[PDB]
């Protein structure tokens, strides 16, 4: 869907911006600093679920650029494992939110965050 | 969810970037220049539906900036009418996509696009 590689870079950076917001805005909830409203979190995690599927299609062939490492493309199966595993952790977060289980939400949230960082460590330029 | 107004501006601009992509990538389909696969479009419109609900919460009080006109805040009910009407046109696009009806998709797409432009004309800085 991208006329030029720059359009794919802009897309995936904007998807990442929205994922950071929808994930990070839950930090105070998981820490107990903000109240836990199960319906509010359920809805927010449903938005995060949608968004967390979106970046990967914007690392298509010829879309090199931004702060994306070339090893994303040369190790295609390894980068795929990482994004699929990240979305597996999103599924776990969804299950916790849908159940209304806060303890499970805490745990799942931590696992999601670790998966974000693991990918950036390997595949995002400093 | 925004620590500073700049964070709200960044969010709503990124949401708009993703909506432009998910809406605009259908132009060749509606024009017949690309093939119509009902399931593909159904899925894409479900992403657009999610995204098209997101900007409005990021024009919260104190989030003035970017290319957003102050009349967004001083005429709160009028700006609300416009975003609600835009999401009504999104619902119509969803119904067309879910039905697998291309002619209906064409028409709905045009109506959505007109609603984007009507809001920008009144509420986005040149
Ligand atoms: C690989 C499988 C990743 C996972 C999982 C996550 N991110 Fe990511 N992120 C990745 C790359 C390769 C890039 C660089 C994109 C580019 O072309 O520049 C990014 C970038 C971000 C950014 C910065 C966006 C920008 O302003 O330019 C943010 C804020 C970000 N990523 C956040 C983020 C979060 C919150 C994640 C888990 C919920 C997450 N990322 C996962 C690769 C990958
Ligand atoms: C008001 C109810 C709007 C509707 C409906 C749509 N848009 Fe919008 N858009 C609006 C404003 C007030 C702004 C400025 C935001 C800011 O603070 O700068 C925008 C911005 C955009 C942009 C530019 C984003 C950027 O790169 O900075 C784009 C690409 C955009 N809008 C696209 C877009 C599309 C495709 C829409 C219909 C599907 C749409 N907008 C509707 C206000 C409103």
């Amino acid at each position: 869907q991208f006329a030029k590689p720059e359009d794919a870079v802009k897309y995936r950076q904007s998807a990442a911006t929205l994922m950071a917001s929808h994930f990070g805005r839950m930090t105070p909830v998981v820490k107990g600093q903000a109240p836990y409203d199960a319906a509010q979190i359920k809805a927010n995690v449903e938005v995060l679920k949608t968004l967390s599927a979106l970046p990967w299609a914007a690392f298509g062939p010829g879309t090199e650029g931004g702060d994306a490492r070339p090893e994303i493309w040369s190790d295609a199966a390894s980068f795929k494992q990482k994004q699929q595993a990240f979305q597996d952790n999103i599924v776990k977060l969804s299950a916790a939110a849908d159940a209304g289980d806060l303890d499970k939400l805490r745990a799942a949230f931590g696992d999601v965050g670790a998966s974000c960082k693991a990918c950036h460590d390997a595949y995002r330029k400093k």
